[PDB]
């Protein structure tokens, strides 16, 4: 038997693990979405076509660098590559565009010149506007005046990707001692571990970039350095009434964010575990604790969570990943991540397509290895009772799919919500979501197991005929894509009237 | 909060028990069907109307006694009482009729003194069990004749022989050509033609008696809904019952009564070929040690729960109420624990057939069952039935498990299902939803027969089909809604799950819908 | 094959039930203690010897009726029967004596054995006029509780004589409550009255109760079943009446009415244990609800690690018949499965025609039911519900129960002075018998309240070296278990002892082969 089915009906998690079989081949479609970061290695139209075919679902624009015109041509190239497949609607794969904000930052001043900060020496952190350019071996200027007031005596300041460490010995600027020394250049990043950083939820650059995103029709914003619900409120307000339909994924990057996670998740559409900056702000050996916690809570809430950063790092230069990297991707999927991410592996590396292919393969294997027995039971016990017919129908459809080992659940959705409520219970069966909304077809990639199909045909005269035509579009797209076959059982989820919010019908159909 | 919902949301079985509340009042309709035995105390049309109103769901005809004409008048009176309520279709309660077979028997002989004569079997004395036809009418204090010759090859030295409902006990001292020389372990007064039980013995009786063949044909001829097959030891016994019912009685449900050691040990084989099971604790407690009966009961109900087939707990549940208006604490406990064990139906025998408080007995079983149904620990029960039920490609069963899951998700007041044969309602009942399973059907026999499944409330729809089939489906769903509203089980604002099919005819159930009332 | 072990290794409760086997024979000794009510049918020394051999562990004296001299005679006869077996120390069975208090009551008036019939469907006047005190008849009942006329509305029910007679109030007036007989019957003089759903205010201890508790202390009873406990103050009154000399007496609070059920937690907190007194309870609350109350209280008692008693009408038909009904066997078995530490017989042993047979039947059923316990889920839930502890006795106890489960130990042998180490073992419900060796005669009797504790009274003076005396007591437990059939050569046993003499220092678990 395939799909790790021999291990699926185990009575314990230990027995489940013991029964996993490297000869049990994955048969279902890949459910964990792949976010690929755009850069020189992944900007050309032909390369992006290759990456779409490889399995890329979300194109990420890192607004930490690059002009507005650079990102506009990035969007143009991505959209050209995506729409080259629009001529075959039954095979067209929607691809989302995500804007990753530069975010609030603390930077040192200008001293290609560099100076050495020696361990055991005294170094003054100053915010005097006069020191913008006068950096020294014992003097560091920062563009964050209120730094003087948020890092106590005994507090630490991290400079240049955590390579340099300073400990405040005396306050009043902040007189520090070099704990970990090194060579410092100009305008390097500063992190304040354990501190309440008092920067606004959005920088001015962030405001301009978000207006750019709205004007260019991006689907998702990965909001950097989110520490509280008010940061998400600021992002949402800057997006304005024009960007209300855009999904906001809050990036948790520092201690405050992790500790205030509940209030952040409550006001966000989803979460990104930004392990890079997190491993600068908190001890590296603790990052996994953060990851599994956040993923766990996101799974409970039914909201997407993205595991990010250095998943396949070695593939920046070599054609095959390390054993730790394959393990990390598989374990992110097993933790419960809806999406996995590649950064330098696709933006600048020498094997972007190969890295996408690797994440696809690992994710498929790991999704097949999920212990649906206990996972479903715990999601059932923790999700609160609900009188909303969409959620009632969703849990009934997932239960039915598990009962008959359905090849898929085909759901009609306008906004994506019905597919997301199906996915929150983590069915083994693919959730094929037929929609006329192009933006929803792109945004549902954030939810594990949702396979978007964009319907283009004009509405039929009789709504019931239109519903059935969309259902058959789901069937024929699944058949052509090889995931659906004659004789299979499927679960079909629809609603009793037109418009979003009225899903209330579950059907069992044979092909 | 009501319906024992605080105990329903418990994380462990112990906490569930700790959270039960005598002030939490039950809200769902009573789901465990009540079988009442018809007799002198419960034969008049008016009495039967009272018993229907009190909650009787199945009228049981005990063919151990009574002529064909007696049982025909019993059937006519039950049907008159049932149909007196037909004038209000939204409140009409179907009532099933079950034929309980006499079954194969072993009987003693007629005593020498004559029909109205008695002889004393003295504890500690020698008694010859003989099958010589010359002693047929030669019964005395030291010799008992039986109409079952092979007794001499099924009771070895050390075996027990029970006479008159277990009142007399014998242990075989030696075996020989004259018969079994035994000594009286339990003595007593013996009459003529008394019943014999052979505990632990492999009995060779046919599985269906000749009078049984005839009585089953009376059943088919009078349209009985269910047969309680007595003394089933074999798949072959129930197969013989099935053959005797013939092609004309193919729609009649066969409930096999397990009454001795063989049946309990052979249980799976009987269950495989039967529509359901009766735990016949009366004869069982003579055939096996009384202190073991509960084991058999919990085993059998369990397996029936596993198989999705009805199981009936039977006999002496409210025994003291044959003479008293209130039951003993053990009796109420027994009814409640029969519900908790997982029984679909409970039974009354002497309590309704001959007792002085038949209607009150029905009312007490109703009250207790309602409390106990509220006390079910649905979390673990549903999870275990899910884990034990095999995967299925039958759309009716897939729809059933999805509908029950949904009903649990929204605390649905009911699951409304359209069914022709009852099968869709039974597949819902097998997963034991807290929500009532309201089954709308045009089949009067199916409306009667679905009472065997816990939680199925049958409604007989009578209006001819609408011109458009979908309009007819919607009209039957609305009929279910209005019946539930009038009967107090549904109110405005409730959620219900609606289970339908994609085309007319039995076997095409595949649709579940979430609707607000 | 046996002790229902095939069902013991089940993965679900449903599968556990499916795996039960009537051919799987119980092998362990009977762990649920049996309380027998003493009466005319069970007062002679010879009869009591029969009942001890049948399995009686606790003798209950019902002080609702009978003089002090009568109960003294009961005590003397029970003790004579018990000590007649002391000549074989390896087989001697301790037996506890429990005093069941009369409790506060509401009673009808005096009509000696004159009787009147209250006919169903007739009119009956319930009066509290002191002029009608002695004028009871077929249409008039006087009651010694004046406020009855103010707490029973129209439609309210009044039960008379252990619930045998039922009246429903039709009209209320200055003369009293005009009622209709709902359930009729024969009424004697001064019969008990119950007011279901009424808020009745009665003293927590009567004067007769104080004297009866003094009698109990003076005669060395081990347990008091305190009747009609509704709040912690009632058990405090019982404890105070027992006085400084009766500090060692165990208080089992009888829950018999609505208030007791609602205030259960506070009562259990101050009590040694609980009796689900289903007789009065089933009159005080609706009959169809008693099982809820029962399963709740037993559950909480199991949660608390305190003994709980299931009582009344368990084998009622055996008052007149030599065999019980199927419901009665079911009731005993399900009381054991619910988690009761003790089961009880009342009229079945006090006045019925088959007292020894009732004891034997409860013994057989209890053995069968104990084998059918689903220890996997039961142990896991008790472990997760029991608090973490730094007390070495409780730590050792849970370790020893885990060990016994791991090797299917035939017994856990424990040395105990007060019974506490045995009780902490019992709280985790081992399949293995907890064999408790003690020098305390009173503790040997009292530990019968704890399921699975088999008390052995050690009589030999201490050995010179304390470790030798410990080893000798352990070997005494072993040899008693061998002679009584609970232990065989090749069995494994868990042995629980302490590092120094005196109660409270249990801290050692050892694995031994027989
Ligand atoms: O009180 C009960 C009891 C009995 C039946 C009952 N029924 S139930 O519907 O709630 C139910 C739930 C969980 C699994 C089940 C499996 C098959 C049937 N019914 C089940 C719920 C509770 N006990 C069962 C036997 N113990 C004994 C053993 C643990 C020590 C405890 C008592
Ligand atoms: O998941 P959403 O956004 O609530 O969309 C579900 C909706 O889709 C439908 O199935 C189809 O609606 P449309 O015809 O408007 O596309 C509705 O019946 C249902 O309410
Ligand atoms: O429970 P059963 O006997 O399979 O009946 C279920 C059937 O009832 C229906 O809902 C109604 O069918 P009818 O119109 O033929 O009565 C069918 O769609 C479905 O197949
Ligand atoms: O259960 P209890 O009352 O604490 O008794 C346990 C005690 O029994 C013993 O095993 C034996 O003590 P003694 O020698 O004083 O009887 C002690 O080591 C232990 O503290
Ligand atoms: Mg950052
Ligand atoms: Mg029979
Ligand atoms: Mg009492």
């Amino acid at each position: 038997q395939q799909q790790q089915l021999p291990a699926a009906m185990a009575d314990t998690f230990l027995e489940h693990l013991c029964l996993l079989d490297i000869d049990s081949e994955p048969v279902a479609a890949r459910s964990t979405s792949i976010i690929a970061t755009i850069g020189p290695a992944s900007r050309s139209v032909e390369r992006l076509k290759e990456m779409i075919k490889a399995g890329m679902n979300i194109a990420r624009l890192n607004f930490s660098h690059g002009s507005h015109e650079y990102h506009a041509e990035s969007i143009a190239n991505v959209r050209e590559a995506v729409e080259s497949f629009a001529g075959s609607p039954l095979s067209y794969r929607p691809v989302a565009i995500a804007l990753d904000t530069k975010g609030p930052e603390i930077r040192t001043g200008i001293l290609e010149s560099e100076v050495e900060l020696v361990k055991g020496s005294q170094v003054l952190v100053t915010v005097d506007p006069a020191f913008r350019t006068r950096g020294n071996a014992n003097t560091v200027w920062v563009d964050y005046p209120n730094i003087v007031r948020v890092v106590p005596v005994g507090g630490r300041i991290y400079i240049d990707d955590g390579l340099i460490s300073l400990v405040v010995q005396k306050i009043g600027g902040l007189v520090t001692q070099v704990e970990n020394g090194g060579v410092l250049g100009s305008r390097k990043g500063v992190n304040l571990p354990g501190a309440q950083v008092d920067l606004p939820g959005l920088s001015e650059q962030d405001v301009r970039d978000l207006r750019f995103g709205v004007e260019h029709g991006v689907d998702i914003v990965f909001a950097s350095f989110v520490r509280k619900a008010s940061d998400v409120a600021a992002v949402r307000a800057a997006l304005g009434p024009e960007g209300h339909g855009i999904k906001i994924i809050s990036k948790i990057e520092n201690h405050e964010g992790v500790k205030r996670f509940d209030e952040i998740l409550e006001v966000s559409d989803g979460i990104m575990v930004a392990r890079g900056d997190l491993g600068i702000e908190i001890p590296a050996e603790k990052v996994f604790l953060a990851q599994k916690m956040m993923i766990g809570r996101c799974n409970l809430a039914g909201k997407p969570v993205v595991c990010a950063t250095q998943m396949l790092e070695s593939m920046i230069t070599k054609p095959r990943p390390t054993r730790a990297e394959t393990s990390d991707v598989a374990n992110a999927v097993l933790d419960g991540a809806d999406c996995i991410m590649l950064s330098g592996e696709t933006a600048k590396g020498n094997f972007p397509v190969e890295a996408v292919k690797m994440q696809h393969a690992i994710a498929r294997e790991a999704e097949a290895a999920v212990y649906h027995r206990q996972l479903f039971e715990e999601l059932r016990r923790a999700a609160p009772l609900s009188r909303d017919p969409t959620e009632v129908t969703a849990i009934g459809a997932v239960e039915a799919a598990f009962k008959c080992c359905a090849a898929a659940i085909i759901v009609l959705t306008t906004t994506g919500r019905s597919a997301q409520l199906l996915s929150r219970y983590r069915p083994r069966a693919a959730v094929i979501a037929v929609t006329r909304s192009a933006q929803a077809a792109r945004q549902v990639h954030l939810c594990r197991g949702v396979f978007p199909l964009l319907y283009r045909e004009p509405p039929e005269a009789i709504w019931a005929d239109d519903v059935d035509r969309r259902v058959q579009f789901g069937i024929e797209s699944g058949k052509l894509r090889g995931f659906l076959r004659v004789g299979d059982l499927v679960i079909v989820v629809t609603g009793w009237r037109p418009g979003s919010g009225y899903t209330n019908i579950m059907r069992v159909l044979s092909i």
